[PDB]
């Protein structure tokens, strides 16, 4: 739709403080932050997919809108995804351990940005198209 495509990230702000909130490692956050992802959305009928890739990384969700789903993440945490469209926004949250974060996707101008929250912990990541 909207978000179909291929994305490269441009810019981030506080991802390293994001990861730090969800327990993520040194030598993996070491990993993470320089790290200049691809991000490919697709759909076919009902399921979305989202691959992330990158030299050391890659990881992929399929889902549906709605629909709650067991996911490991790129920091390798076990949690379970429910995915929705909100006002033109694809909100994701993801639950484990008691704890949670949320993950928006949102069209503006020429950038796909992602806003991702851990607690006080807000980072913004902006990609634009391949
Ligand atoms: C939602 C998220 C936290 C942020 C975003 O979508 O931008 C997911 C993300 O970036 N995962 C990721 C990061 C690296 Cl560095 C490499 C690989 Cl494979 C995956």
């Amino acid at each position: 739709d909207a978000f179909v495509g291929t994305w490269k990230l441009v810019s981030s702000e506080n991802f390293d403080d994001y990861m730090k909130e969800l327990g993520v490692g040194f030598a993996t956050r070491k990993m993470g932050g320089m790290a200049k992802p691809n991000c490919i959305i697709s759909v076919n009928g009902d399921v979305i997919t989202i691959k992330t890739e990158s030299t050391l990384k890659n990881t992929e969700i399929s889902f549906i809108l709605g629909q709650e789903f067991d996911e490991v993440t790129a920091d390798d945490r076990k949690v379970k995804s429910t995915i929705t469209l909100d006002g033109g926004v694809l909100v994701q949250v993801q639950k484990w351990d008691g704890k949670s974060t949320t993950i928006k996707r949102k069209r503006e101008d020429d950038k796909l940005v992602v806003e991702c929250v851990m607690k006080g912990v807000t980072c913004t990541r902006v990609y634009e198209r391949a």
